[PDB]
């Protein structure tokens, strides 16, 4: 009994975690990721990003990503490969490069031709572009859609298909989980990538999501439907709901709540294959760091120890 197992019961591929490389030092932290009864897949939080892979044009750099995909492979667990094409985590020589639309557009190629050659056979799935639109549903104004335009996203859909045509090619953003217009735009990159002729498999929903202020499982499905409407399957990817410091009691139950509400959105959609949560244990999270008095998002806390959102996460996997 756990997660993955309990996920796996309702026909789900997988209930999963993302890691990253310095964690993998910490051994009780890597026996809990590699606990196949919780985690059946994996994600890189960091080491198969372009400033990870690429640090330098045309410099590849896979190790610490291969260390992830290593411990994967020895415990049977399914990779997610995060990510190709994002604004965020570039090396300095592409936000600071004298680029036109030629030159960045052979830059973005060789990057993607790479990266996805490198691990063809390795990923249950990319994330081929990352957080393309603005919270109004326009595109964001990135190095590649100010000098390429919104060709960018299909072209970098269309390379990554070429370099491995069996792995399921997402677009992955967050605020797309609840109606609303971003939403909205995620349905329309699904539809402007078919137009365009490139694949497109999947829509990866990152639930960053806040405790008390969580899109009720009704909201939640709703929008999973109207993804799967679109011929594409969809996934939770990088799950965790932080909460307004300090913890308590009735924050700590709202927050179970609040994750059981999206496990149980998930299992009740056909096509929606799995979740992951952004790391399990809340020493790790990214939370505190970015949002200021906010932390806790994790089913387990500091120590390791399960926190009521984990019964809540196994209420909402009907186990
Ligand atoms: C850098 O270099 C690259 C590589 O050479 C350049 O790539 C080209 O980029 C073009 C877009 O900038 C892209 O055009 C698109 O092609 C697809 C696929 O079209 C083919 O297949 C379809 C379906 O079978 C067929 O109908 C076509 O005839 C083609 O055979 C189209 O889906 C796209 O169509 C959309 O956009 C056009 C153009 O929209 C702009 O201009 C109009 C009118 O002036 C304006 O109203 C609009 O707001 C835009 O400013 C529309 O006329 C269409 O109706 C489509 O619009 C819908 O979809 C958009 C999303 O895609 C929505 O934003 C829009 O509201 C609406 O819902 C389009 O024609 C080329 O395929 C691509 N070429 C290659 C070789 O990859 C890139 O431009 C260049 N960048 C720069 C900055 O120079």
């Amino acid at each position: 009994a756990g997660l993955n197992t309990a996920a796996k019961a309702k026909g789900l591929k997988y209930f999963g975690s993302a890691t990253d490389n310095p964690e993998l030092t910490d051994s009780a932290y890597v026996a809990q990721l590699s606990n196949t009864d919780d985690f059946g897949q994996i994600t890189p939080g960091n080491s198969m990003k372009w400033d990870a892979t690429e640090p330098s044009q045309n410099s590849f750099s896979f190790a610490n990503g291969d260390a992830v995909v290593n411990l994967a492979n020895k415990n049977g667990q399914l990779m997610r490969c995060h990510t190709l094409v994002w604004h965020s985590q570039l090396p300095n020589w592409v936000s600071s490069g004298s680029w036109t639309n030629a030159t960045l557009l052979a830059a973005m190629k060789n990057h993607i031709t790479n990266v996805v050659t490198h691990y063809k056979g390795k990923c249950y799935a990319w994330d081929v572009v990352n957080e393309a639109l603005n919270e109004d549903g326009t595109f964001r104004n990135s190095v590649f859609y100010q000098i390429i335009g919104p060709a960018y996203i299909p072209i970098a859909f269309a390379t990554a298909a070429a370099a491995d045509p069996d792995v399921k090619l997402y677009y992955n953003d967050y605020s797309i989980e609840y109606s609303g217009a971003k939403a909205t735009a995620a349905q329309n990159i699904v539809k402007m990538i078919k137009a365009y002729g490139a694949k497109i498999d999947g829509v990866g929903l990152q639930a960053h999501f806040i405790v008390g202020s969580t899109p009720s499982q009704s909201d939640l499905t709703t929008v999973l439907k109207g993804y799967t409407a679109l011929g594409v399957e969809v996934a939770y990817t990088e799950l965790d709901i932080r909460m307004q410091l300090p913890s308590t009691a009735a924050k700590l139950a709202q927050q179970s709540t609040d994750f059981q509400g999206v496990a149980a959105a998930c299992v009740s959609t056909t096509g929606c294959v799995g979740v992951t949560i952004w790391d399990w244990t809340d020493k790790y999270s990214w939370v505190p760091s970015v949002f200021q008095g906010y932390g806790a998002p994790l089913p387990w806390d500091e120590n390791y120890v399960k926190k009521p959102a984990y019964d809540g996460l196994m209420a909402g996997l009907g186990a």
